[PDB]
């Protein structure tokens, strides 16, 4: 038993909700909170700069810190940083940017980062502002992770659409 709430239930390890990743990381703290990163942690827009504003930029500090040490990530690679105010930990993880031509066989690598955490809430990788399909994105997610994934859908329709389009 978790404290995730009113969340429907696609298959037996993966959940879906219409809600903002940010509220749903105030109201639970969960253990872990995936963020949709970049190669190098600039947490400008989409979930990226909505988490890092939550933070009040120390997600951003810390990010910074991470990659003047280790230097990028790689597409379809991740880290696991602090979570600040949001949760336990951030697992930034990076999906292929469909719009700069990455490949989109680099979102399977990039969900099986999941699989590494018992539960975890997370957005659909490489969906919104990084140019791909959500539907593609979703069914992937269940095809790959094996662990627990409580899903944020941030657009309503896309959600419904998302929902009815499953089985
Ligand atoms: C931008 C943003 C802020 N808070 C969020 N929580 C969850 N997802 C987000 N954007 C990605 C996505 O949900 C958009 C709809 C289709 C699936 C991918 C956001
Ligand atoms: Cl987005």
């Amino acid at each position: 038993v978790n404290s995730f709430s009113g969340y429907l239930k696609l298959t037996d390890n993966v959940y879906i909700k219409n809600a903002d990743i940010v509220e749903e990381a105030k109201k639970v703290k969960p253990t872990v909170v995936v963020n949709a990163a970049n190669v190098y942690l600039k947490h400008g827009g989409g979930v990226a700069g909505a988490l890092n504003k939550a933070t009040n930029n120390a997600m951003q500090v810390e990010s910074d810190d991470y990659i003047a040490t280790n230097g990028p990530l790689k597409v379809g690679g991740s880290c696991v940083l602090s979570g600040h105010n949001l949760a336990k930990h951030c697992l930034h993880v990076v999906g292929p940017n469909v719009n700069k031509g990455e490949d989109i066989q680099l979102l399977k690598s990039a969900y099986e980062n999941f699989n590494q955490h018992e539960v975890l809430l997370a957005p659909l990788l490489s969906a919104g502002i990084f140019g791909a399909d959500p539907i593609h994105s979703l069914r992937v997610c269940v095809d790959t992770v094996r662990t627990n994934v409580y899903l944020a859908v941030f657009d309503k329709n896309l959600y419904d659409k998302l929902v009815s389009s499953f089985l």
